[PDB]
């Protein structure tokens, strides 16, 4: 946001923030409109810009205030756990953060409706942080999660698929094939 | 499209199709505006709707005529090759069809700017066990980076080599050497 959002009442500022948060719970970035946020607050459109550069600013701020990087979970897990242990724990961490939490809808949009522009501009702060390992992991997990949201999966069909595919990655395609013959 | 588009004389129909095509070579489906295509044909806006149900109709039509499903290429390799043979040739096939191609920009948009609405409604002219899922994820990501980071053929080939090798050897094997 701008300095002009930050020096607001710890009461007044929450009115506008929460106002945004609702739109973003109801719309993907593309579906979301400055109009809705602004009419919700009952304040002229131009006043929106006293706080944000554009809708994207508020989007990324809300996102940064309500959501974490899925893979940060796994990296932190890696401290006290080996790779495999971390992998088997990660699935549950994913379910806890993605499904049962107030940020469900946020994430649903974060994963089903995410374009190049968003991808390109989104950056988060990092106390523990392009190598092939994390590329493969991220792809397979993000795909699984994509299917969790796009197919309204139950925790058990998620854990089932997750188990299969992650097992494949860790044991490797060659193993997985000669195991089943 | 609509019947009204197919019963169009060759010259005409080709004019329309090319206007569309040209729009989609320049714009993501979200950027593509039905108005641009219509202005470039010098026809009013509601004429588009003689030929298409919406922009999406035209989009999908152009994709079905100009592009392929990259994973179809791979399966096709499998029918006559072993799994790792297939994997190794795949990268080259991928390059051939995605890059040295007139449809390059089309693909670029297909990978950089897809939406759930798009993915849901998209039905091409061709199962999902874990193999094809994992392979598909890893590869689409590789290709995403190929397009978004303007990778050389060699850069793609390098990253692909590494990551597919991880997948076939498997994580644990890969990291212990």
């Amino acid at each position: 946001p701008k300095s002009t959002y930050f020096s607001l009442s710890d009461e007044k500022r929450n009115r506008v923030y929460d106002a945004c948060l609702n739109e973003f719970q109801t719309h993907s970035f593309h579906e979301a409109k400055i109009m809705h946020i602004v009419k919700a607050l009952d304040i002229p459109r131009g006043s929106f810009y006293q706080y944000f550069e554009d809708l994207k600013d508020a989007y990324f701020y809300v996102l940064s205030q309500e959501t974490l990087e899925i893979h940060d979970l796994f990296f932190n897990l890696l401290k006290d756990n080996s790779i495999e242990e971390s992998l088997d724990k990660y699935k549950y961490l994913l379910l806890e953060n993605l499904i049962d939490s107030p940020q469900y809808k946020l994430y649903k949009y974060r994963f089903l409706d995410w374009t190049y522009e968003l991808e390109r501009d989104w950056k988060p702060q990092s106390s523990a942080t392009d190598n092939p390992i994390s590329q493969v992991l991220k792809s397979v997990v993000h795909n699984l999660v994509y299917r969790l949201f796009s197919e309204n999966w139950t925790e058990k069909t998620f854990i089932e698929n997750y188990d299969k595919e992650i097992k494949l990655v860790t044991e490797g395609l060659l193993n997985y094939i000669t195991d089943r013959k």
